[PDB]
Order: structure tokens, then C-alpha cells, then sequence
């Protein structure tokens, strides 16, 4: 038969294939969908009143719908695969994908007298649809939990969909928009029924898997001397102290002086903090210290900020308070976890072209030099883009994000997601799922009221995401061995990126993308 | 709003530095990290930031 | 009631690779056939949890 209950409505594909440039990832996981909001759209707001501050106010709605998110690299990549990709390519980018939902099973749970039994409702349905026109608030790219699990074996719960609208305090404005998912043409399923579609990534720039092997400043030959001169002295050396103009040709020895065609990238000052406890000043400056941007009278934290080097050499302990991504160690607590639990990423690789996060961009003269007045200079903590700058985008990690929807705005600049990734105008459409409400027996005499009693049930099934990535091979003529991600030989009680003695896959550290080195 | 671009119900898989010093009397430096949630919306990381600005003097009707 | 074949270890070399317990030594023996019952989750909690489901319906095939 075509579609029956005693028939697999799809298969399990979890494979990675490398041919030439194209690497194909395929993942399958087993999901479970709870009933959300008792089949109800609820208005949710957080007020100014009460303990909560004004910066955490919001207005929105929580829907009875769940959504499928695969926006995390680890979903499509095995740790071993991530290794192959990082260690041999100068870049890569998504090309197309394929989604599938199958072997859907709906169960109805009954409880009597502390006795609980779960069996099948076959006639029951499950609704699915894609926001192919992008008419629904984009949830994804907010780094929200609920993406497919990293380990294929694990079975996961489907995230609940909800959105935010313009708000003043705990109130909404005239502008704020209320969306109803049901007002969307969605496809329905019964077990033996399957859903699926395909999408093709708009053209996007290859991510850089290469870390520079020349600093922006050191772009010139040591042996030669520039044909240009610079002002070397305003005053005669020694006792005389009489103003004079002396000019010198910037040479190899005087490298700093010599003129350059390109200058470092932009910077927003980030407060510095040291892993060692003692060094830090004894105040709770987590918030007061941190850089932030104020929008509509509300100050939001600048996380994770513009792309900047985490630390200057040998300052490894240092990190921006808010200027890097942080990943919890497995089993880590959501609130107030200790330092040991967290994995603080490090973006030092990009130090060569990008400004250090914790230091000034540089200095600019504050006044005209005078016969009486002395020259002055001021520091640059906040530096915007100017002609001649070059820079590197923030890195993605095996457990990082992949893409993000570029806001539909009149304009924007270098729209590469600040958390790292590919910026798409038309990203993979949001996939929405929901269990169709099955009413409990209605009262015998007609009632104008809307039914408030339903059979309790949840659904389960497999999901498949297959993505085709385009690689960009290395062309380096570097004579010496390059740096590469490896797993240390030395013995240990547990294996890296494996299950422990209890059956708990764990990702020991974040894994960057740039190991291979390319010239500037 | 640009800031409110994320789902209320869910919590980010990323942590932020929530405290530099222990709460209460002790006042000894420590590093505490929390996952930005729905309640703590301001803290959570974002992919896009507001546009440029040149300060304009304010005046009241 | 003995054994039938055995997979010759993928090694640089070997000598008279006939299984020592008796049988036929194959480089590519009959492939291992793997089976498993697909996990069927017990009803999930109503409010989303980042945790991986630990409750399943008990079943065999
Ligand atoms: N990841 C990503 N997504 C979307 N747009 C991006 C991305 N990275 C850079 N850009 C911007 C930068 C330029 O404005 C344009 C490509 O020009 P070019 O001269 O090639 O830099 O796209
Ligand atoms: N059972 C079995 N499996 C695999 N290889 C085997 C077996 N018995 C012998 N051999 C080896 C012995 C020789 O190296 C080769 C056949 O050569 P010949 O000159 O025919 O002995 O195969
Ligand atoms: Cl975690
Ligand atoms: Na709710």
C-alpha cells in the first residue's frame, strides 16, 4: 500500500559523504511533541511593576505550536566530520537542504485512580507547515535551546513557539501585531502520512576556516626601505631644545613608523576580566562595567559585540565580560553556575587584523599644536568603520549557530550574524508542528461556548535534515606543518565526545573552525 | 524591536557573565555565569545591533 | 556445533589465515546484521525542557 498504519512512512538516514568540494550531511533524530498551552494562544507580558527592571519588559504571545530547529553545527556534523572539514578546507558554505517528517505516531494517555496508560489514537492528526513566505516572527538565530541533539541516539523534546511584539512596559502599542498560526495553510498527517520539502541557500560568502599568518601591520618586506618619509622629530636632540623638522624614510628597523595601505577593523570597548579570581577588582561590575546599547529608552547588553580579538598574546586568561560566546559544560546549571562548568570560547585567531577587545583602538589628537600650547591626544574606545579597514568575522563552533535571518530593514552593514554564521535574507523557513486538538465528549445540549475539554495526547516521530555543503580547498604553499585540531594521545578515563559510563554524550570543549593558515 | 527578536519561552544555550562578586557580606571576587532566559531578556546575546547616531540636543514643546 | 567463518584482521600481513578455532577465513565475511527497537517516548512534560527524554514506553519485538 501507499500509506498505511503498518508501514514505515520513511527511513533512518544518518550519513556523511565527501566527494570533491561537496560534503553531504544527513541527520535523523527521534522527537516527542507535548501538548502546548492546553491548545491555547496566551498573551504573555512582563511588567515594569514588581521586581523586574524596565529593560526586561516585553509583550508577546505563546502559541500551542512547536517548531523544529536545526540551527547548530553539531546537528549535521559528527565530531570526526567537523575535524575533517576544519583541518583541510579554507572555507565552506551551505548550498541546499532537505527536510522530512515521518513514522508519526500519536498516543493518547489515560489516568484513573493513579493508574496511567498510554495507547494509540490512529485517527488522530498532526499539523505541519513551513513559513515559506516569512510572515511569522523569526524565532531562529536567537541561540535558543531545542535544536536537534548532537548525539544521534538521544531523543528530544520539540521547542514551543512564541513571539514578541512592540511593548511599552507590560502594555502593547497600536502597532504590535498578533499572529495566528492556524490562519496558515498547513498540511495534516495521520500515521503512515509523511511531510517533506527542500530549500536552496541563497548565495552566501564562504566562511573563513583560515587564520592569518601575517599581522596587518607587518605587511612589508624587512630588507627594503620605503621611498616615503615621516616626521621623526619636532625638536633638536640634546640640550638645545629648539624646534626643528626632521624627516626619515621608514625602514625595516623602524617598522612602526612606515606608511600602510590598510588599517585594523572597528571596535567597541569591552571590559576586561581575568579567569584568576584575585586579579579582578572586588566589585560586582558584571552589569555596571559591561558595554551596552540603548534602544527605545531601554539598555540592552552588548552581547556578544563586534568581532574582536579576545586577548593580546600571553593574556590567555583574559576575556571580554560579554564579548565572546560561552558554552556550558554538559550537565551545567542554568543559573549562577561556577566557572569550571562553562567553556569560554577564544577568538584570538583574528587578532592580526582585528583590534583587541579590551584595549583602545588607538589615539587621535585633541587640539592644534601651538607655540605656547602642547600637543595632546585622546584614546579611542569606540571606533566606527572608515575607508581602508579590513577585518575578520567571528568564528562558528561545532556547537555554535549556523545562519540567521537578516532583518528586513532599509539598510545594514556587513550583515554577518554577530554570534557567528551565515547571514541570509531568506533563510531556511521555520518549520511549525502541532498536535490537532481532539475534543473530550461534548455536552448533550448545544452550548455556544468553545470546547474546553480535550483528550490528553502527545506525538512522536523521526525527523531528517540533509544539507549539502560546498567546500573550498586549501591552496597553501606553506613549507612547514600547519596547526591542526587533534585529540591528545595521553590516556584518560573517558573518551572525548563519547558517552560516559551512564550514557551521557558530552562535548568537552568548543571546537573552532580556523586551524589552517592563509596569507594576508 | 531589534532587541526583542527572540522567543520568550526558550532559554539560550549560551551563558553570560552575571556576577563579578559573591552576593551578601563576603564581597570576594568570583565568576558566575547564567544562561540568558526569557525573564533576563536584556542579558541575552543578539545577532544584530541598532543603527548609527549623532547626538541631537533635546528640546521640549 | 562449531563456528563457520571469521573475519581476517585487516593487517599488513598474516600467514595461512584460517581461523584458529576452525572455519573459513574471509576478508569480507557475511556483514554483521544490526537490529534495534525504536525508542517510543513516554508523554513529555508540558513545558519545554532542554533535557533529553529519559522516559519511554516499555516494549519488545
Ligand atoms: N556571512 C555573510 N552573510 C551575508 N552577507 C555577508 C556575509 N559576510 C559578508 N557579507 C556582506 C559583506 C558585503 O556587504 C557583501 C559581500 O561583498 P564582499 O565584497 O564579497 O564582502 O555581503
Ligand atoms: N580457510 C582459509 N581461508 C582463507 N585463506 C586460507 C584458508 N586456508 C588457507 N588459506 C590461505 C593459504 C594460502 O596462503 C592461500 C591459498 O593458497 P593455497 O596454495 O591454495 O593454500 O590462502
Ligand atoms: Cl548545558
Ligand atoms: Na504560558
Amino acid at each position: 500500500g501507499a500509506d498505511g498504519v503498518g508501514n514505515s512512512s520513511g527511513n533512518w538516514h544518518c550519513d556523511s559523504t565527501w566527494l570533491g568540494d561537496r560534503v553531504i550531511t544527513t541527520s535523523t533524530r527521534t522527537w516527542a511533541l507535548p501538548t502546548y498551552n492546553n491548545h491555547l494562544y496566551k498573551q504573555i507580558s512582563n511588567g515594569t511593576s514588581g521586581g523586574s527592571t524596565n529593560d526586561n519588559t516585553y509583550f508577546g504571545y505563546s502559541t500551542p505550536w512547536g517548531y523544529f530547529d536545526f540551527n547548530r553545527f553539531h546537528c549535521h556534523f559528527s565530531p570526526r566530520d567537523w575535524q575533517r572539514l576544519i583541518n583541510n578546507n579554507w572555507g565552506f558554505r551551505p548550498k541546499r537542504l532537505n527536510f522530512k517528517l515521518f513514522n508519526i505516531q500519536v498516543k493518547e494517555v489515560t489516568t484513573n485512580e493513579g493508574t496511567k496508560t498510554i495507547a494509540n489514537n490512529l485517527t488522530s492528526t498532526v499539523q505541519v507547515f513551513t513559513d515559506s513566505e516569512y510572515q511569522l516572527p523569526y524565532v531562529l538565530g536567537s541561540a535558543h535551546q531545542g535544536c536537534l541533539p548532537p548525539f544521534p541516539a538521544d531523543v528530544f523534546m520539540v521547542p514551543q513557539y512564541g513571539y514578541l511584539t512592540l511593548n511599552n512596559g507590560s502594555q502593547a502599542l497600536g502597532r504590535s501585531s498578533f499572529y495566528c498560526l492556524e490562519y496558515f495553510p498547513s498540511q495534516m498527517l495521520r500515521t503512515g502520512n509523511n511531510f517533506q520539502f527542500s530549500y536552496t541557500f541563497e548565495d552566501v560568502p564562504f566562511h573563513s576556516s583560515y587564520a592569518h599568518s601575517q599581522s596587518l601591520d607587518r605587511l612589508m618586506n624587512p630588507l627594503i626601505d620605503q621611498y616615503l618619509y615621516y616626521l621623526v622629530r619636532t625638536q633638536t636632540t640634546g640640550t638645545g631644545g629648539t624646534q626643528t623638522l626632521a624627516f626619515s624614510q621608514a625602514g625595516p628597523s623602524s617598522m612602526a613608523n612606515q606608511a600602510r595601505n590598510w588599517v585594523p577593523g572597528p571596535c567597541y570597548r569591552q571590559q576586561r576580566v581575568s579567569t584568576t579570581t584575585n586579579q579582578n577588582n572586588n566589585s560586582n561590575f558584571a552589569w555596571t562595567g559591561a558595554a551596552k546599547f540603548k534602544l527605545n529608552g531601554r539598555d540592552s547588553l552588548m552581547n556578544p559585540g563586534v568581532a574582536m580579538a579576545s586577548h593580546k598574546d600571553d593574556d590567555d586568561r583574559f576575556f571580554p565580560s560579554s564579548g565572546v560566546l560561552i558554552f556550558g559544560k554538559q550537565g551545567a546549571g542554568n543559573d549562577g553556575v561556577d566557572y569550571s562548568q562553562v567553556l569560554i570560547t577564544d577568538e584570538e585567531e583574528i587578532k592580526a587584523t582585528n583590534p583587541v577587545a579590551t584595549e583602545e583602538y588607538g589615539a587621535v589628537a585633541i587640539n592644534n599644536q601651538a607655540a605656547n600650547t602642547q600637543a595632546q591626544t585622546g584614546l579611542v574606545h569606540n571606533q566606527g568603520v572608515i575607508p581602508g579597514m579590513v577585518w575578520q568575522n567571528r568564528d562558528v563552533y561545532l556547537q555554535g549557530p549556523i545562519w540567521a535571518k537578516i532583518p528586513h530593514t532599509d539598510g545594514n552593514f556587513h550583515p554577518s550574524p554577530l554570534m557567528g554564521g551565515f547571514g541570509l535574507k531568506h533563510p531556511p523557513p521555520q518549520i511549525l508542528i502541532k498536535n490537532t486538538p481532539v475534543p473530550a465528549d461534548p455536552p448533550l445540549t448545544f452550548n455556544q461556548a468553545k470546547l474546553n475539554s480535550f483528550i490528553t495526547q502527545y506525538s512522536t516521530g523521526q525527523v531528517s535534515v540533509e544539507i549539502e555543503w560546498e567546500l573550498q580547498k586549501e591552496n597553501s604553499k606553506r613549507w612547514n606543518p600547519e596547526i591542526q585540531y587533534t585529540s591528545n594521545y595521553y590516556k584518560s578515563t573517558n573518551v572525548d565526545f563519547a558517552v560516559n559510563t551512564e550514557g551521557v554524550y558530552s562535548e568537552p570543549r568548543p571546537i573552532g573552525t580556523r586551524y589552517l593558515t592563509r596569507n594576508l
